[PDB]
């Protein structure tokens, strides 16, 4: 590994565009990524695969006041992994 050219997108080329295709970041993603690192240290016995189940349960325990904290950031984070959504080919 660590060697070998392999383009997934293929065709087209970002000459001077902005942003690039990436994994979205919903409200659950933020809380699932910000809480994971916290649970990992606090709970070294729990693995990432296991934390995924605990993160989902914690998200539900949250309140409308707390959820809004991450839900509000999603609107800004989504812009990174999403540009325009009008009538266009692609």
């Amino acid at each position: 590994g660590s060697s070998g050219s392999s383009g997934k997108p293929s065709q087209e080329g970002g000459k001077g565009g902005s942003e690039k295709p990436k994994r979205p970041v919903s409200a659950m993603f933020i809380f699932s990524e910000e809480k994971r690192r916290q649970l990992q240290e606090e709970r070294p016995e729990l693995s990432e695969s296991e934390l995924t189940r605990l993160l989902a349960r914690m998200w539900n325990d949250l309140s409308e006041k707390k959820k809004a904290k991450y839900k509000a950031r999603e609107a800004a984070l989504k812009a990174q992994s999403e540009r325009k959504s009008g009538p266009s080919s692609g």
